[PDB]
């Protein structure tokens, strides 16, 4: 269920893209595994990862948790990164390989602004020009995270075509993206976009998985649990927390996407619940469509979970029943983040809520070991929880 | 240079309070370090930093900064701790204590909203109720930490006696003390207050300098740098740093206090510089006073430092030359703090920026090892940031 050698997962992934930056696609293709593989990449990724990340991230037993739901469940702690969040896992990644590509303007999307700060963060590092496409929907949603980027010297753009969200900006870094292929690199913020983005990003949050196996050795005396929880906005958490356990049926995935206002509200994000065919960013997938087979406009209350397609990994996942899909509402999210809050003092993000709103749904036996991926921190959207609290 | 067994650092420390306060403090002294070594909590307490706070914080090489000032610099990350700064190892332990002397409520002071996060947080955990104080002028000025505190289910009490600051939040917190005794368990935020809290919390602390000598040793083969560098409010992150190398005379050390609008300007925190021997919140320390002896009031940028005491450890250090005090300015932190996020892309908490400018005073070689302890996130201080 991991990539074939065309960029496929199944029927579903590829690269779909004009000739205008066929080129520059071409030389990421056949040499992006190239760079990964190397000795000098892979030293100077680990050594960011421990040093600057603050890998490995820390496997939480959840006492109350485990106590509410009848099991074990431990969080995999992606929210202690530096930065607050999975997605530096993958712009350190990337920068290094830009470098390695001689590329010198960096470009990226956000929505959340976690896949925005943590690239803010690496180009400062690097002292590189940054520039972060960002819906303006979200500007105002996620704004400690544009304060964020900001600061460390980044220029945000507010994407105002659409409904000015992850799709939009989206769309304007790909807009970038082909006016510069010659000195700029589009560092993209998930398991999206034309192969081999989806499999570079799954390589690159693999860590996730690779730390899950040693660390459930440690605590359990074997390296496989039960179950494996993550949301998903397009997959990329999901992706390096299930990329060493794709294959083995000893483990059941849970994933859980954004259902907005309830996948018939004609205001959702469940892509797997509505998505046909299409082609998105470039990659043949699962995508939501209006009336008129246009990409549609999703909601969610969750940024990084608002998006209407899904990576091409999850479409073949979902369609082969590797892995169970659930739709979780707005409602449900918010009070799993306020579960989680006073359960284990962990305040999380709004999009890593849904995730935990999941653990209602699934029929947990006593002996069952649940590793569910704590994907980011909620200081992001403390005002939204406080908005729901009155 | 480590606390006796009375208490005290040379002259300063002790227990200073009123009667009424004798019965508790004296079962907190004398029985706080039969629990700290205890079996029982140091395996809750090991597994809880491993796993909850996510510890080893690791040890980070900032090859700009390092390029900049001439030498190798580390920056110990305790910014990376659940919760963004080094009070969360504090309130983790003290949390356990607390409850193996069956005590059920919780209570704390917090200036940066650091220390009160890190209540909240840890009584939520183990489902304990969590009252806060904190000064008023405090409460706007970090208010991402009042949100928190508050979505945590803990009570913040607004303080506005003296100037709304850390002193009038903690003469709260002991009120609140002295008036609740038997149920009441108060987590001290720094080294500070009456014996054992100074020596409790450099304990809970003394883990920064415990994994910076085995980092120090896997990286450049010795176990000690030529210097360690922190700032002070009340001295927890940094008696933290040094607690392993308090009395290892080949490491310098380097504390860094708020001058405020500079430390002959009317408004600063800068007590080693400024301090007379007094008695603040219980303990024999320096301390800002007026011409009358009545405690001055302390101005900084920064929250966190602004307090006109300092821990009974770092009077001792200082009084002794064991330890440099430099006091640095709210714009040199400000500066500080802006150089770190371009330079490696970490935006740290203000307090910490006094550490980071001091780096400006040090004259280095270029084979000095120097440890700086990045004792938190700067999430909290982004609309001050950006005023300026
Ligand atoms: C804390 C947190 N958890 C989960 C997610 C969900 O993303 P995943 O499914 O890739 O694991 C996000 C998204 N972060 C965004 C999302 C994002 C960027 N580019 C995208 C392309 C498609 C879908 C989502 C995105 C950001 O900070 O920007 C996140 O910040
Ligand atoms: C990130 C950060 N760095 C440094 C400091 C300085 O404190 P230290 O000298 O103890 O290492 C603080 C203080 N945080 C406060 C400080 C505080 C609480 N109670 C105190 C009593 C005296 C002096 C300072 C304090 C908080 O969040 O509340 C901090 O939050």
């Amino acid at each position: 269920y991991n990539v074939d050698e065309n960029g496929y997962y199944g029927e579903f992934g590829g690269a779909y893209i004009p000739e205008i930056l066929h080129k520059c696609v071409e030389d990421l293709q056949n040499n992006y595994l190239k760079i990964l593989e190397s000795p000098d990449f892979q030293k100077e990724y680990d050594q960011l990862l421990r040093d600057y990340v603050g890998r490995p991230s820390p496997l939480y037993l959840a006492k109350r948790l485990s106590e509410k739901y009848g099991c074990k469940i431990y969080l995999k702690r992606e929210d202690l990164n530096h930065t607050g969040a999975h997605a530096i896992n993958n712009t350190i990644g990337q920068i290094l390989l830009a470098r390695r590509m001689g590329k010198t303007r960096i470009i990226a999307e956000t929505g959340a602004g976690q896949h925005g700060v943590a690239t803010a963060t690496v180009c400062a590092l690097m002292n590189m020009e940054c520039i972060v496409y960002m819906g303006k929907t979200d500007v105002e949603r996620q704004h400690v995270n544009v304060q964020k980027m900001e600061m460390l010297g980044a220029t945000v753009v507010p994407v105002t075509s659409g409904n000015m969200t992850l799709k939009d900006a989206t769309n304007e870094a790909i807009r970038d993206w082909c006016c510069h292929p010659s000195d700029t690199y589009y560092i993209i913020g998930s398991t999206v976009g034309p192969h081999p983005y989806p499999d570079m990003v799954a390589r690159l949050q693999s860590v996730i998985s690779k730390e899950i196996k040693k660390q459930l050795q440690e605590k359990e005396g074997r390296d496989y649990p039960d179950y494996l929880i993550a949301c998903v906005g397009g997959g990329s958490n999901a992706a390096g927390t299930i990329y060493h356990y794709i294959d083995d049926e000893r483990v059941k995935i849970v994933l859980a996407e954004a259902g907005g206002k309830g996948i018939d509200s004609g205001m959702t994000a469940a892509t797997i619940h509505l998505g046909k065919m299409g082609i998105i960013h470039g990659s043949k997938t699962l995508v939501m469509q209006n009336e008129d087979g246009q990409i549609e406009e999703p909601y969610s209350i969750s940024a990084g979970l608002d998006y209407p397609g899904i990576g091409p990994m999850h479409a073949n996942l979902a369609k082969q029943k590797r892995a169970q899909v659930l739709a979780i509402n707005d409602d449900e999210a918010l009070n799993a983040a306020f579960e989680l809050t006073r359960l284990e003092g962990i305040i999380p993000a709004l999009e890593s809520a849904h995730a935990l709103a999941a653990l209602e749904k699934v029929k947990f036996k006593p002996e069952d070991v649940v590793v569910l991926t704590l994907s980011g921190r909620g200081d992001k959207d403390m005002e939204t929880y406080l908005k729901y609290k009155k």
